């Protein structure tokens, strides 16, 4: 009676109803079901056993400074649980929070008269009205919140709660093949619901691939009239020996009209995913085409209704089902070779090109050394495995057997494994046992690319899969984030079953999360609803006009409760509690956006937060550039540089669908260049307007801070809009913050996508150089902070080349081929030394500083 509660909410949650998954009778879906529910049932249990810390290191992960990851006086206002009565304490930012807890329990001892018999180590500390605690052995300082507060100079509010708590919360949400030595063939049957010009005729091109590479010559077949139902019946006959077929091998296939037309495609795996080599009549539901498509999905179109079907034979190669063989069998056969033995001369040749694409000859030398390749340079297993011929039974045994005694790589090498170049199932479950190091933090930050990696997956059930869903489950934010990088992809057909089994799995495993997530999507259910009515009237009627009927829209019970208490998909840390109705208005752009306003009694004036709603625009290439961006500034002050940069929250949460962090006291430079009349930013001329708009809202000493609050976040913004490619910079997409931090908006254009050059405006030089004109000093302490950020940028650009990489799973128009990895590897300039690089960045920014002089001269 329960279970039908929460198959009728899990199915909600997801948006796809679960007897669907029954209805296509698949045992690979009904497999991937029961065993995947088993392990989050499994996850569940072991989480409801958790210590009291224990329980908060899940719901509620640190949130910790780049620079603490891997003295000063502080005051700070603590209260306890069940209190109105709170305490100022004049702390050091060096403290560990147990030594305030010990001041707290001693204030309170006073106050309330009583020989307390309370230990600080009973506590933890709850920042006022959110999710986050402050708990462990590490100084204040080293918190986010803290270290937030002392630059905003403002006091952190801190509530006490006793191990009671915790432990009521963590409660109240309890639940032989290698003897065929004939060459693979198949029979292209017929077609059906075909479309093409009369005036052609048809081709169907099959290949065999293993990734990207070829296994063999592709072959075509007979040019077929275009008929909506074509027959061919012939035998496509293919280059590659039934032994020699690798596990992880594909079969491609491309229909076309020529007179070229591309109708569509459709890929399969040969073998099963219980690793059975597949007999018997196939019907392959293609996709669209816009010439074969490897990286493309290995299970058929769901919509057979208009899908052009491709029916093939997969012909009976022996008597009895033939099994992909086991390790046992691969191991042995890998084992026995010749060592390379080759001399001094050779050998150095060979550390030259591992250490630095390759020659025919240099492969050989990668293939005949792979043994010192496994002993001397272990990093070096990608290019190896490049250099081996899949194509060929014995040379992978011979590789696996390297591999399954190979050292485990570090995380920066094993992202490099998990691209499509690897699609060797044994590769990637080594990827995943080197990547399970991963820190919590680090997961979460490579996270949007591990999901994308999902894409690649050929079959349901695999150790990332296993991996992201155990992690997901150890960590609230992980499942957070995990499931709306999951949700937000459902309308899309290629990945709505994977996608909905994995969520559906997730919540078998967090029955109370899942009682979140619904609350999360019901808001953004009428705030779809409410965008709506704001996109039609806004047509109809003038902005006040629209502005009312939809805050009286929005005073509904349904509206008032939907939009009301909950966590944001932009972080779950952040509590939307009560919404401001009054303060909710709406941008003037085409989808016209909806901007929202929360406020809270616990949280203070740190829970006056904002959101923003769109539906209509694609919101996955921003939150890749605010991504990119937010390990910008995780990399910076990984090095001690902190250039105040502001990757505001961005969240695509379904289809054309999403969320933007409102940024609060900030403003677009354009808005302050309109240079109104009656203002205290009013200047005599336009190069002004921005500085005497800083002094307003910095008066007094405090303007020194908000032009270096500007310098280094404008450092940081030309860096990071260099090397991104970024363009279409105009006065409205960029934005700035009363405390003086700058920051970009609205990403449309990343990767040159021609050729963006590095950007230097007069304005802003103007306000670095703090309203004077020739200011040498201050102007080249902003050049030595984009050179500081650059070259460590550089340092760090194999990890932006592979979470680059990976990405291309994600399908953006303006990261697909490899022109586009191209302009990161023109930019972040890794061809170049540290020092040629350097010579090259400093000559495109006085390019820009030429550029710059445009305005100085009029
Ligand atoms: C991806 O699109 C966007 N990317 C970013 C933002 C965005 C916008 C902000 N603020 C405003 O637009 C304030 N306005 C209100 C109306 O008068 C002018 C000033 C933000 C402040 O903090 C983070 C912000 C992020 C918006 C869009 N969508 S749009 C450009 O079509 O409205």
């Amino acid at each position: 009676r329960v279970k039908k509660l929460i198959n009728s909410q899990i199915s909600l949650l997801i948006g796809k109803g679960l007897h669907e998954f029954d209805s296509l009778r698949d045992p690979e879906v009904n497999d991937f079901r029961t065993k995947m529910r088993q392990f989050c049932e499994e996850a569940a249990a072991h989480r409801q056993q958790l210590g009291w810390v224990e329980w908060l290191q899940y719901s509620f992960p640190l949130q910790l400074e780049p620079s603490a990851r891997g003295n000063r006086a502080l005051l700070v206002n603590v209260k306890f649980e069940g209190s109105e009565e709170s305490f100022t304490f004049q702390v050091s930012t060096k403290d560990m929070p147990l030594a305030l807890m010990a001041c707290a329990l001693r204030k309170k001892a006073t106050v309330f008269r009583q020989p307390l018999v309370e230990q600080p180590e009973e506590y933890a500390l709850q920042v006022n009205g959110r999710h986050e605690y402050l708990y462990g052995n590490y100084p204040l300082c080293h918190f986010q919140y803290i270290c937030s507060c002392l630059h905003s100079g403002l006091t952190p509010h801190l509530t006490m709660v006793h191990s009671s708590s915790i432990l009521a919360m963590r409660d109240e949400q309890s639940n032989s093949l290698w003897s065929l030595e004939q060459p693979f063939s198949i029979e292209l049957i017929e077609g059906r619901k075909v479309n093409a010009d009369e005036r052609m005729k048809l081709v169907v091109q099959a290949g065999l691939f293993h990734g990207n590479e070829m296994l063999c010559k592709t072959v075509s077949s007979s040019e077929v009239n275009v008929c909506s139902e074509p027959v061919w019946k012939q035998r496509l006959e293919f280059d590659i020996s039934v032994c020699d077929l690798p596990r992880m091998a594909r079969l491609c296939f491309a229909l076309y009209a020529v007179v070229d037309c591309p109708i569509a495609w459709a890929n399969l795996m040969l073998f099963d995913y219980k690793d059975q080599l597949k007999t018997g009549e196939r019907c392959l539901y293609m996709w669209p085409s816009v010439l074969l498509n490897p990286a493309g999905t290995v299970r058929g179109n769901p919509n057979t209704e208009s899908a052009a079907a491709l029916v093939i034979y997969l012909p009976e190669v022996a008597p009895h089902p033939v099994y992909f063989p086991a390790l046992e069998k691969i191991l042995e056969l890998g084992r026995h070779g010749e060592r390379g033995r080759i001399t001094e001369e050779e050998q150095l040749q060979l550390r030259e090109i591992l250490e630095r694409e390759l020659y025919e000859h240099e492969k050989d030398l990668v293939w005949k050394m792979r043994h010192e390749v496994q002993e001397h340079f272990p990093e070096a297993l990608a290019r190896l495995l490049l250099v081996t011929k899949w194509n060929k039974h014995e040379d992978v045994a011979q590789m696996l057997y390297l591999l399954c005694s190979w050292p485990e790589l570090p995380v920066l090498s094993a992202l490099e494994l998990l691209d499509f170049s690897f699609p060797d199932c044994y590769v990637g479950s080594f990827a995943i046992k080197s990547l399970r190091k991963l820190t919590d933090d680090e997961l979460f930050q490579y996270l949007l690319q591990l999901v994308q990696v999902l894409k690649y997956e050929s079959y349901l059930d695999c150790e990332l899969t296993k991996f992201l869903l155990g992690r997901a489950l150890a960590n609230r934010k992980i499942g957070h984030f995990l499931f709306w990088h999951l949700r937000s992809e459902m309308h899309v057909p290629s990945v709505a079953l994977r996608f909905g089994l994995i969520m559906e799995a997730y919540c078998r495993g967090s029955t109370h999360h899942m009682k979140v997530l619904m609350k999360q999507g019901e808001a953004l259910s009428k705030l779809k609803a409410l965008n709506d009515f704001v996109k039609v009237s806004s047509q109809k009627t003038t902005k006040p006009q629209t502005k009312e009927m939809m805050h009286m829209c929005m005073r509904q019970e349904t509206y008032m409760e939907a939009l009301s208490h909950l966590q944001s998909p932009l972080d779950p840390s952040t509590l939307l509690e009560e919404v401001c109705v009054e303060q909710c208005t709406f941008m003037d752009s085409k989808m016209k956006p909806l901007w929202i306003m929360y406020s809270s009694e616990e949280a203070g004036s740190a829970g006056n937060v904002g959101i923003i709603f769109k539906n209509g625009d694609d919101l996955r290439q921003d939150m890749l550039t605010l991504q990119m961006i937010q390990l910008m500034d995780v990399l910076w002050k990984q090095e001690g540089l902190d250039l105040r940069m502001t990757p505001y929250g961005c969240l695509p949460t379904g289809d054309r669908t999403g969320l933007i962090e409102v940024v609060l006291h900030s403003d677009t430079i354009a808005n302050i260049q309109l240079n109104k009349s009656n203002m205290a930013a009013t200047a005599a001329f336009n190069k002004d307007a921005l500085l005497n708009w800083l002094k307003s809202k910095n008066p007094g000493e405090a303007l020194d801070r908000a032009i270096e609050e500007f310098t280094l976040s404008c450092a940081g913004y030309c860096v990071a809009t260099y090397v991104l490619g970024i363009g279409d910079r105009h006065s409205d997409n960029i934005m700035i913050r009363e405390s003086g931090q700058l920051f970009h908006i609205d990403f449309g254009h990343f990767l040159g996508n021609e050729r963006v050059p590095f950007i230097l405006t007069y304005d802003f030089v103007h306000v670095i150089q703090q309203g004077k004109t020739n200011n040498s000093e201050k102007f080249e302490r902003f050049r030595g902070y984009c050179e500081r950020a650059y070259t460590i940028l550089r340092r760090h650009g194999l990890l932006f080349l592979h979470l680059f990489a990976l990405m291309r799973a994600a399908g953006l128009p303006e990261l697909s081929c490899s022109k586009d990895i191209q302009y990161l590897k023109d930019s972040l300039a890794l061809g170049k030394t540290e020092e040629e690089a350097l010579k090259h960045f400093r000559v495109k920014f006085n390019e820009a500083l030429r550029e710059s002089w445009k305005t100085k001269v009029n």
